[PDB]
């Protein structure tokens, strides 16, 4: 029986404001309801993977899993296996699979972040799920960020405290945050971002919803318009919204928003919102498509409606040679020409690399770089020809062109990073220079950029 070279995965985000769900959830594992749905006729295919989020989970993790495990053995006549459960608080992620994918399915780690000091301290944060499914890295992290259509800046601290500390994937990547650990990272939640039109144009917004008129709406949305300026989620994708704000309803029905302030909003305003998101971020030049990103319009026991997202991912096989795994394979070698890192930092410490991949016995440190002014003022770590020669464990192309190489700058003075970025061997050739590129971030912030050219060896 073959190893796959695509799986799809589900992921659902609901805050389910502490109220039980119905007797039927079936349409969010289904990808029904409004927004870019999954056609009829896929109805009775399972997903491979599901990761269900929630936030404001008023069940435990005993009675959230028979609800799950009963809804999806309903629509596909599969049992499936619990990868991983993790609950702060009120906020959950479930992992659930195929059970044939059990044995595919290794190195799995859970963690929570919690965001704020003190007073917001106690209810928002995050957690996460990662495993290996076979040579492929995943994780996903649902998130409760900050409240209140005044708090766009705490929730772009608060993604940037969970980035950081989340601890998930492997630690030998020491440099490196969620945002590069994974083949394919998932980031999901109810993330708060809110339309940011004035209070008085409450009932002007949800006239345009009822028109299902969203473009007007959209270019308020705060999570789409802080990403635009470059504050939050940089490097990260998001299809499409062609479903309706899913906050803030009313409960037992979706016909009516409930915006105005009240006591028990703190006298805030809720304007219709895109509080419910689901975003990615994939290392370059693998395969990953969303086929789903809608909301239910049958599940009405929250003031949030279930959000829907699925995806084809590319994976890879646990490959084995004559040679590696537990030695190098001559054929291969990954050599790097005309390299340099430019960097924003005012700092003038030496600098050097350490390359780290799957693909090498563990990770290989460069001798420091040149630095040099560059024309605007700026860093240049000049590396030339001077990087290391890096010896794969494998040279069969089949193998070492699905691979990437994570790169780190290091100061000499300290050994902290100033920038991590990733290259993709997935070239257009072997034996021949070319143009490499990566942009550099650290804490999730841009801080510089690596260039140079790349020469793959493979055995062919
Ligand atoms: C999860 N807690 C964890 N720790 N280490 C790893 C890991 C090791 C090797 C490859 C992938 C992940 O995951």
């Amino acid at each position: 029986q073959p190893e796959p070279d695509m799986i799809t995965i589900f992921i659902g985000t609901w805050n389910m404001g502490n109220a039980p769900p119905p007797k039927k959830i079936t349409s969010w594992f289904l990808s029904k309801g409004q927004g870019k749905t999954r056609d009829d006729s896929a109805d009775y295919i399972p997903h491979d993977i599901y990761v269900i989020g929630t936030q404001e989970d008023p069940l435990s993790e005993k009675e959230w899993l028979e609800i799950l495990k009963h809804s999806l053995q309903e629509i596909t006549s599969v049992t499936f296996k619990t990868v991983a459960i993790h609950t702060l608080w009120n906020i959950r992620i479930v992992v659930l699979a195929k059970p044939e994918h059990e044995n595919r399915i290794s190195h799995i780690c859970t963690d929570n972040v919690k965001t704020g000091i003190a007073n917001t301290l106690g209810n928002k944060g995050a957690v996460g799920v990662s495993f290996m499914f076979n040579g492929t890295s995943l994780g996903f992290v649902n998130s409760h960020l900050t409240s209140g259509s005044e708090k766009k800046l705490r929730r772009n601290q608060n993604y940037m405290n969970i980035l950081r500390f989340l601890a998930l994937g492997d630690k030998k990547l020491s440099p490196f945050n969620i945002t590069h650990r994974f083949t394919h990272l998932f980031w999901f939640g109810d993330l708060n971002y809110r339309v940011d039109l004035p209070t008085w144009e409450a009932e002007t917004i949800i006239q345009k919803i009822k028109q299902q008129q969203y473009a007007d709406l959209l270019s308020h949305d705060q999570l789409l318009t802080e990403r635009r300026e470059q504050k939050v989620f940089l490097h990260f994708e998001e299809e499409e919204i062609t479903f309706a704000p899913t906050y803030r309803f009313e409960r037992l029905t979706r016909d009516k928003y409930a915006y105005t302030k009240q006591k028990a909003t703190g006298m805030k305003y809720n304007l219709p919102s895109w509080c419910d998101r689901v975003l990615w971020k994939s290392y370059p030049l693998v395969h990953v498509v969303c086929q789903s990103y809608g909301s239910t319009s049958d599940i009405m026991t929250s003031d949030h409606s279930p959000v829907f997202a699925t995806f084809e991912a590319g994976v890879t096989s646990q490959f084995v040679s004559k040679n590696g795994p537990g030695t190098v394979d001559s054929q291969g070698q990954i050599e790097f020409l005309r390299c340099y890192a430019t960097l924003k930092t005012k700092s003038q410490t030496k600098f050097y690399l350490e390359f780290h991949s799957s693909c090498l016995e563990s990770f290989v440190k460069s001798q420091e770089g040149e630095n040099e002014e560059g024309s605007e003022g700026e860093l240049v770590v000049k590396f030339g020809e001077t990087l290391p020669k890096l010896k794969p464990i494998i040279s069969d192309p089949e193998y070492l062109l699905d691979q990437h190489i994570l790169i780190s700058i290091k100061s000499s003075d300290s050994d902290e990073s100033y920038g991590e970025g990733c290259i993709a061997l997935r070239l257009e050739a072997t034996e021949t220079q070319l143009p490499i590129y990566t942009p550099l971030t650290h804490h999730g912030e841009l801080t510089g950029h690596f260039q140079g050219e790349i020469k793959l060896q493979t055995s062919q």
